[PDB]
């Protein structure tokens, strides 16, 4: 009965087929396919076997079926979320230019998506949601902020725990209404997980370490650091380590950060310790960054076992 | 003497196969110019006609795609907004035998507003044409109407197309906009299918002839395979169609009214612009792509004679 539950934006996204392949030509594209940070998030989780859920929007259409379908068939509770007649289904277009980058065309803050408002937030869908998981990449409009604050009441009044994913756009940080929704967050947030570039962000520090001691001081539990291809490391107050990345041949790192924190709430929700959610966690997004599209990449809790063991 | 239109300005992603879902993976061609006033006025500055449109676009490869082919086919892209916040219209679509999935409301060509319409681009215009399917939003109205009523009071020619959905003549606002263009028309091009939507009348003999007294000068209704009619006070006359493999229609009817507006402003009489109307019409449909029917003057009088 025990419920993680997530909140935010669902989209597909349609790949160019070829690297180079500009948008202002007429040329082959893939799609569509799931994805958006937070479906991506409690994909991973639903496929570690962990009962869950999600807050989101989709509008009428294919595009918002295909979402839900896939969702629902992996086992995620997805009656939170609702379908907007008048509304797109948010989308993303994306290229792969040879040095590696990669180029979107987005349709997320006008879309579907962005229309997630505090009433979308059901009270009856989270009664059994004890573990609540922000993705920083959500917080682009006052609606979305307060459909989060929102949420965040309600589990924590029903003694849930909160974690925080900062995977935000730097230039949300240059706006003080999204600049505060942030912060409002970090407080009230047991769990954080920022990647190595995004521990700073939301720290009046200039180096790591004070940044995450400072955020153990202000009441964070934990605090999981994704180094890219370089390991992660665990904080807490009590203790503190790190692991190193697995060599592997990447094709997509659209969804390994949300695969790894997928990976770390569902193998902490397994009573898996830190050390052991840790290394998983980064086997996790590992094996994600392999596969080619946002929520491809996602594994089971034994391919990561195995995937871990065969290294 | 130039030719605008305003509106909606797109890119269309089209599906590989037949009978391909949209909620499965799979292979897309695009993205194609589209948007029923561009591949209108791209069909008018490939007959050799001055033009330009008023639009709206978002500052990434969709928008460049369309403001490239429109500048490169000679058209005036100077009343092309590019606006940063907002994403280019966009449009997928798949067949049967058709089915689509829109973000044009909520996308940047969804935000043209009186603010768009430059008085000082319309200066010269002798000749502006209005897409019915352009007006679903107040903005998108009050650019229309700004443009049209500048134009009209400089003593230009104003021409209507009402290709509409439906839907919107069940929303007051839209319908009453739809009554305000037809006001102000010197030509109106209905399909036949649209004859008696903006007409108190219930027959379309008795509906054209209503048009006509209230101050439209000129009616041409596209028939599809049936041919197309021009109605007048002066006259009345009747073409057949010409048959062909239909392969997309998206099209058709905004090169039909392209080549009439152009071949008008070249000078031909009712009869001859017709007959190119007619037939460029045909040559659009048999061709898959938004924009990729239009046809040049060479092209037109060559399928022309072949019959």
């Amino acid at each position: 009965l025990s419920k993680v539950f997530t909140i935010g934006e669902i989209l597909v996204e349609i790949m160019a087929s070829k690297i180079g392949q500009p948008f202002d030509q007429p040329g082959i594209w893939n799609g569509p396919y799931p994805s958006g940070a937070p479906a991506i998030f409690i994909d991973q989780v639903t496929r570690l076997g962990v009962p869950c859920g999600i807050i989101s929007c989709v509008g009428n259409d294919g595009f918002g079926d295909i979402n839900i379908h896939r969702l629902a068939a992996d086992g995620v509770d997805i009656r939170g979320i609702s379908v907007l007649p008048l509304e797109a289904t948010g989308s993303a277009f994306v290229t792969y230019h040879n040095s590696g980058d990669r180029d979107f065309i987005f349709n997320i803050k006008n879309a579907a998506c962005g229309k997630l408002s505090a009433q979308h937030v059901d009270e009856n869908i989270l009664k059994d949601c004890t573990h609540f998981h922000i993705m920083g990449s959500s917080l682009f409009s006052f609606h979305m902020v307060d459909a989060v604050k929102k949420a965040v009441t309600i589990v924590k009044a029903n003694g849930g725990v909160i974690s925080f994913d900062p995977n935000i756009r730097k230039e949300m940080l240059d706006i003080p209404e999204m600049r505060d929704a942030l912060h409002f967050v970090l407080e009230l947030t047991d769990i954080y997980m920022p990647s190595e570039g995004e521990v700073l962000l939301l720290s009046p520090h200039s180096t790591p370490e004070r940044a995450i001691a400072g955020f153990l001081e202000e009441g964070v539990k934990e605090v999981i650091v994704k180094r890219g291809n370089q390991g992660a490391s665990y904080y807490s107050a009590n203790e503190q380590f790190h692991v190193e990345s697995y060599p592997v041949e990447e094709v997509d790192p659209t969804g390994a950060g949300d695969c790894f924190g997928g990976a770390w709430i569902a193998c902490r929700q397994l009573g898996f310790d830190a050390h052991r959610a840790l290394q998983y966690a980064n086997a996790c997004g590992a094996l994600a960054v392999t596969r080619r599209g946002p929520m491809e990449g996602t594994s089971r809790l034994m391919e990561i076992e195995t995937f871990i063991q065969r290294h």
